């Protein structure tokens, strides 16, 4: 079980800014476009599957900073955990439904693409929508929509609550020449996560995408 | 009055999926461009107006697949109509104020063409924001925005109801030399649309706007 | 205290449209690019630093249709301002952390730039959200996020009210050759903004933008 770290809500420095958008119930999603050529050039080498790694990349960034990783657990308790696992998208080309299942995420790629391998096989085609259970509480939503690209997306979900995790969306590749951008749509709570925050998410992603021999290879 | 095909919450595969988003209230916005260079060239040499074949155009796509047409009707009995009319919008450059009319789309482009003009005529001006009415209940909202073209667009409407049919808003167009794009958004409903159904409806349009011959003329 | 002309709702052309979107509790938000390439040459040849020039043209924009400017007052009665004040986001390098501030634009942008000048310098790195209080009731949101570009941008408040104002949120530049652009988001509610008066807003951005010598020099 993943070690959650309790918030002393009356000594974070974040107190004001944090009951101020939680009262007001409030998330933006941000949506742009990475240059993911060299991240796509580097696994095309290495004969690995884009989309494990693109999870693996996500998860990385994730796990960079708590304003990321902060939640109320099962007992409603605000808190960080010190890591998150992807909760991702896979699909069914038969009955032409989406699942959703976890993988953790413990240490090097290879282990990781191992596991998410395993987990594809055993988990697909089950229609159930979770069909790995329990999911932990320590995970994040990552989808993908490889069907069509996109330049705007953002989830309405008016659901009574104040979830605070980042909620991830990936679009189809767009090719311009020798360039390939990839959609990327990022949800998050304002109580956590400032532009600041929500910038340091989508620049790492770019950072961390142009230097695959660093956590990749 | 239009066929109401009711469902059978209990015998569908979607019934789990269903259910979860609807606790959830999650509908999602979903913006590109679609690339109407084709379109536009065709409608150019046939003299007619680009408008109503873009609607005309909306509505096959609409009426291609049931997930495009699934809601309440009127006594909140769930089901899917067996074709869907648009409500679209119409402007007062006087009054400088809109209107929503609807106008049946039954066979062929040019018999809905004919029906529009005289609608438009019949119906502008009018102070109303519905002047046609009763609006049917088989029915989706497409908009349009054409004084500024966009690259993202949501509605946020937060109005204590599931609506699970499509909302279509398009922008104004954008020129890249001989290419030009038309800002589109779709707004569905997760209960209803995936992101597969999401992606199936941009697909749709594209192809059929490349292929005016198929149904235009 | 600034003039505040309160609404004969049962007297105003947009009753209907009004209420309509009001019980629907209807916002939206509409991204695009600005080309600021003029606008930034023009800051850049007189030495102005580019966000409060960037402030004032928001502002003006603001004040120059009584869309923009629609709200309830604090007693809860719907009018609206004769002219807006912006509330701007201001960044401490050190703490990590962002305010709130609000600076007059009462004429001219020399003065305006001036009096931005010393508000920065006397309520930056404060600790706390809004350090510049009380806040005018005559003001609107103006949101800078320079550490990414964008091309979608919305926020979800579900705060249980109808805020009638608009919403402003800026992205970091992005260079195409000799072209820059700035992304740029609005977020209005429709029942004071059809689609009509955001494209009147995008469009006179960049108009103004194109036009610096007619109100910045
Ligand atoms: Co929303």
């Amino acid at each position: 079980e993943m070690n959650f770290n309790k918030i002393d809500l009356d000594n974070w420095k974040r107190k004001e800014i944090f009951n101020h958008y939680l009262n007001q119930q409030t998330t933006f999603s941000i949506t742009t476009e990475i240059d993911i050529s060299v991240l796509y050039r580097n696994i095309k080498q290495e004969g690995y599957k884009f989309y494990p790694a693109f999870i693996f990349l996500v998860t990385r960034v994730i796990n960079s900073n708590t304003a990321f990783r902060t939640g109320y657990n099962s007992d409603g308790e605000l808190g960080y955990w010190d890591k998150l696992e992807p909760l991702y998208t896979i699909f069914d080309g038969v009955s032409k439904t989406f699942s959703g299942i976890w993988t953790p995420v413990k240490n090097d790629f290879k282990e990781f693409y191992d596991l998410y391998l395993s987990d594809v096989e055993k988990y697909n085609g089950s229609g159930k929508l979770f069909p790995k259970t329990p999911i932990p509480e320590n995970a994040f939503s990552l989808s993908i929509i490889p069907w069509t690209s996109f330049t705007g997306f953002n989830l309405n979900i008016n659901n009574n609550s104040n979830y605070l995790l980042p909620i991830i969306t990936a679009g189809k590749f767009i090719n311009k020449g020798n360039s390939i951008y990839l959609p990327l749509s990022l949800q998050v709570h304002h109580s956590v996560c400032d532009g600041y925050h929500a910038g340091l998410f989508m620049n790492s992603i770019q950072e961390l995408s142009d230097r695959p021999n660093d956590w990749l290879l």
